[PDB]
């Protein structure tokens, strides 16, 4: 029912949950709190990481006892990843350099999933992406991660 959630600055967070929330429903009661990006957070339990796709149920826990688990922060680093969303419901990461051209990136689909960059609009904010641009031509904040939808033709 509620479970406590330590973070690095020694500040202690209470959540509301319920056996049945994933994890990844923890982490987003903790973005909402707190402000921090679910793929940013680890939660830690009695020495496991938890797993988002899981519940709180999945877990062996004694519901006697308050939930206390440890919150870290993984890194948004060690290159540059940006996340091509599918119409099957599939999510495609790649690596791209902001020198990349529209283009490339299409390649680079091309590589992954084998198709061919002729049938590929990238959309972005509501914006058709041009293959003759890199993502640097367009106003992107590199402070967030960037998310792109993909549509066939
Ligand atoms: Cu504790
Ligand atoms: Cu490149
Ligand atoms: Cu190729
Ligand atoms: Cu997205």
């Amino acid at each position: 029912m509620r479970i406590w959630v330590h973070t690095l600055t020694g500040k202690t967070i209470t959540l509301e949950v319920e056996p049945s929330d994933t994890i990844e429903n923890v982490k987003a009661k903790i973005q909402d709190k707190e402000g921090i990006p679910p793929d940013q957070q680890r939660l830690i339990w009695a020495g496991k990481q938890l797993e988002d796709g899981r519940t709180l149920s999945d877990y062996n826990i004694n519901p006697k006892l308050s939930l206390h688990l440890v919150l870290r922060l993984r890194a948004a680093g060690i290159g540059m990843q940006i996340f091509v969303h599918t119409q099957t419901g599939k999510t495609i990461t790649l690596e791209v350099e902001p020198s990349d051209t529209i283009e490339n990136v299409k390649a680079k689909i091309q590589d992954k999933e084998g198709i061919p960059p002729d049938q590929q609009r990238l959309i972005w904010a509501g914006k058709q992406l041009e293959d003759g641009r890199t993502l640097s031509d367009y106003n992107i904040g590199w402070q967030a991660p960037l998310h792109l939808v993909l549509r066939l033709r």
